[PDB]
């Protein structure tokens, strides 16, 4: 599938950076013709079959197909897609409130602000896995706020890069995601669904509440290490004050069976969550 080949500076001014990865980086523009502002995602093409930089022409088809599908407040939306010889261009909605990443640094949250935003994440997630998409990405990066001055702040799921399909119920492909943030599933290099998203889910949520990371070693491989054993524990200097039913809802989905995790469903139902 072929995207607009027309030059992006004669459509779009590009300003301050917002972001910057191994292989995009994203800028804040303005279209030239309605003054309307976005984020321009900037991905570096693949120069060769062979090759290990850059980003395949499959992986960025499947993303754009992703983006094309999705419509939803806890999601972007894609509004165009250009391309030249280097990168594809997408053009996405402009979040501009920052990151879940950095808010959280200016303050652990109460359970009250955890569940805010939580339960925006829980929607945004519910409306994927009913479209059978897994983000296979979420982590605090990736969650990011419209207005960060507001007492609940509205967020959106900004990136996905490596999300994916699943019409038979897993897909089979390696996740090079976050240690600190993937299922057991992703790092035994097994078949991949829903669920993994699920367990991601239980890991943001341990860090809302406590400020600190339920995986996190010294190494990248000892963080996967600990995944894999699901080596995590609830930290009383941390979680003194925390509610016996919010750490329920953690251990309900930091499981390493992902048959016996719960789904987007339970955890929208489960009494931590349910009004
Ligand atoms: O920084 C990133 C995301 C940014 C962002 C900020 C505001 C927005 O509105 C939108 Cl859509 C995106 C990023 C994304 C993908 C990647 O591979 C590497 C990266 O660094």
């Amino acid at each position: 599938t072929v995207f607009r080949q027309e030059n992006v500076d004669d459509y779009y001014d590009t300003g301050e950076e917002l972001g910057s990865g191994q292989f995009a980086v994203v800028k804040k523009c303005r279209e030239k013709s309605t003054g309307l502002q976005y984020a321009a995602k900037f991905i570096k093409k693949r120069r060769t079959k062979s090759s290990r930089r850059g980003v395949s022409r499959e992986d960025i088809e499947r993303e754009v197909s992703i983006l094309k599908e999705i419509q939803h407040p806890n999601v972007i939306t894609l509004h165009e897609v250009y391309e030249n010889k280097t990168d594809v261009i997408l053009i996405l909605e402009l979040v501009a409130g920052g990151e879940l990443f950095d808010f959280l640094a200016e303050k652990s949250l109460t359970e009250e602000e955890a569940t805010e935003f939580l339960k925006q994440i829980l929607n945004g997630v519910y409306y994927l896995h009913s479209l059978q998409i897994a983000h296979f990405d979420l982590k605090p990066e990736n969650i990011m706020l419209l207005d960060r001055n507001v007492p609940k702040p509205r967020i959106k799921i900004i990136d996905f890069g490596l999300a994916h399909k699943i019409d038979f119920g897993n897909e089979f492909k390696n996740i090079f995601g976050t240690p600190e943030f993937v299922a057991p599933e992703i790092v035994n290099y097994e078949p991949l669904g829903l669920e993994a998203d699920m367990w991601s889910i239980g890991v943001i949520t341990y860090i809302l509440l406590s400020g600190a990371s339920p995986f996190l070693g010294d190494t990248k491989q000892e963080t996967l290490a600990n995944v894999s054993a699901v080596n995590y524990e609830f930290e009383d200097e941390y979680f003194s004050n925390t509610s016996a039913l919010a750490k329920d809802f953690i251990r309900r989905l930091l499981v390493k069976d992902p048959k016996k995790r719960m789904t987007i469903q339970d955890s929208l139902q489960h009494p931590w969550i349910k009004p």
